[PDB]
């Protein structure tokens, strides 16, 4: 049932949200151990994700949300990477897409930093790289990310360095209380409460 529609570079869709993967990179403490060395992308594509039965389950959960918060969703745009990439735009985020160890719990991660995201393209820790090269810092493989719609709802505020959500709350955020250049991630414990809306297709880029 999935669609993947190009984005054209003219379009003003398409520089939102390159701008949002650009803006949000980071250093991060692992000095590139897991995402590799860059300061920036090179954006090859970006491909809207159509899907009516997956974006129809979405909604439905996040007027569920919505409904338990004063009709209040709080729904964000976060970056997710996975290995699960192409699964998770054909079938939808499930249990099976879940970060197991993650340090909220078993639960599907999201991130404001696209280059947090960047840093799971090829599994945790960046698993052993590139398919082609075994490098985790590849300037040459094309790399994919998910921006995705995700519903919080109440959440969870956890100050810090499938599980169900704590009762009375829809999500978990990790607010960075160390680095101050941080920005937040967050946990849901539904595959329901996000869509996959847009798939891009990127390389780093070494420094200069
Ligand atoms: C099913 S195996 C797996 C494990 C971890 C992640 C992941 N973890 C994150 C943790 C924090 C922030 C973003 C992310 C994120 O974007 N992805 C994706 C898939
Ligand atoms: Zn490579």
């Amino acid at each position: 049932g999935t669609i993947l529609i190009d984005l054209s570079p003219d379009d003003k869709e398409f520089q939102s949200v390159e701008e949002e993967m650009q803006s949000t990179v980071r250093e991060h403490r692992d000095g590139g151990h897991a995402g590799g060395i860059f300061n920036r992308y090179n954006i090859l594509k970006i491909q809207k994700v159509c899907n009516k039965k997956l974006w129809e389950r979405y909604t439905h959960r996040r007027k569920e949300v919505s409904e338990e918060n004063h009709n209040h969703a709080n729904e964000r745009m976060l970056f997710h990477g996975s290995p699960f990439v192409n699964a998770i735009i054909h079938k939808g985020f499930d249990e099976r897409h879940a970060y197991i160890g993650g340090m909220f719990g078993a639960g599907i991660y999201f991130a404001e930093n696209s280059s947090k995201s960047n840093q799971y393209v090829y599994g945790i820790g960046g698993g052993t790289g590139c398919p082609v090269h075994k490098d985790r810092s590849c300037y040459i493989c094309h790399r994919q990310l998910l921006f995705c719609r995700v519903t919080l709802g109440k959440s969870f505020l956890q100050f810090s360095a499938m599980a169900h959500s704590p009762p009375g709350h829809h999500s978990v955020t990790g607010r960075p209380s160390v680095n101050g250049l941080a920005l937040a991630e967050y946990v849901i414990y539904r595959g329901e409460q996000a869509y996959p809306e847009y798939l891009i297709t990127y390389q780093i880029m070494r420094p200069e």
